[PDB]
């Protein structure tokens, strides 16, 4: 048993609710939450631009230090850092950006990595304005994590949308 509430179940596995990802977090304080991620950590805008502004910029002073040290992320890779006030730890993962021309195959990596938490509170990697189908990501999350991920989706057109048309 775990404090996910509200949630519709997709599989055994995956979970999926219209929600605000970072009230989500505020209010369960997840393990692990997703953070959806460029290779440099620069937290500009979507759902990182707000998860990093719920953590009143800590999240980006963090990821320049990680930078610095360790260079950028690849697509689809990822790296733990500290969850701040959202949850113990955020999993900052790099989808491909089809805006920048990157190989939607990479998707597959980037879901793999949510196979290293035993559950997760997360977007749809590359939904939104990394510009990939959501409803291809969310096929991809199914048929790649095996933990237990809980899906936030911001917008509840879109979340009906998923919900309706899943296989």
């Amino acid at each position: 048993v775990n404090s996910f509430s509200g949630y519709l179940k997709l599989t055994d596995n995956v979970y999926i609710k219209n929600a605000d990802i970072v009230e989500e977090a505020k209010k369960v304080k997840p393990t692990v939450v997703v953070n959806a991620a460029n290779v440099y950590l620069k937290h500009g805008g979507g759902v990182a631009g707000a998860l990093n502004k719920a953590t009143n910029n800590a999240m980006q002073v963090e990821s320049d230090d990680y930078i610095a040290t360790n260079g950028p992320l690849k697509v689809g890779g990822s790296c733990v850092l500290s969850g701040h006030n959202l949850a113990k730890h955020c999993l900052h993962v790099v989808g491909p950006n089809v805006n920048k021309g990157e190989d939607i195959q990479l998707l597959k990596s980037a879901y793999e990595n949510f196979n290293q938490h035993e559950v997760l509170l997360a977007p749809l990697l590359s939904a939104g304005i990394f510009g990939a189908d959501p409803i291809h990501s969310l096929r991809v999350c199914v048929d790649t994590v095996r933990t237990n991920v809980y899906l936030a989706v911001f917008d509840k057109n879109l979340y009906d949308k998923l919900v309706s048309s899943f296989l």
